[PDB]
């Protein structure tokens, strides 16, 4: 099952945020049009970690983590009004965050 994160509760979210659309998002970094993480610190959207078989991204979210510490992530294109794919880069895992709505509003969407 997927607990919550530590961080969910008291989570910064920067000032001037991006409009984050609802479709058509690419890594900022390389080409990925798939597997695109949001960061509900910064608004990034940044590919998923290249797996050991080869599979997934290009790594690039994860170097930004190494880069601010900003531990809370959404997988674009998961987002629906029952929820999300949300990861802690902290934790390692997926997890639960009971303020996405608010997190997501931040960005000008409504999962809803
Ligand atoms: O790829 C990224 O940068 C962010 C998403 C991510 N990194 N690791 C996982 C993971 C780890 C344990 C269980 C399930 C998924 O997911
Ligand atoms: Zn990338």
């Amino acid at each position: 099952v997927r607990q919550v994160s530590k961080h969910a509760f008291s989570l910064k979210q920067l000032d001037n945020p991006a409009r984050i659309p609802p479709c058509g998002w690419k890594c900022s970094k390389c080409d990925m049009r798939e597997n695109l993480w949001l960061n509900l610190t910064d608004g990034s959207i940044l590919c998923g970690r290249r797996y050991f078989d080869g599979s997934g991204g290009n790594n690039h979210a994860v170097e930004h983590y190494r880069e601010t510490g900003y531990p809370l992530a959404v997988k674009l294109g998961t987002i629906t009004p029952d929820g999300a794919d949300v990861y802690s880069y902290d934790e390692d895992d997926m997890v639960l965050d009971p303020s996405l709505a608010e997190h997501l509003s931040h960005f000008g969407i409504d999962m809803l």
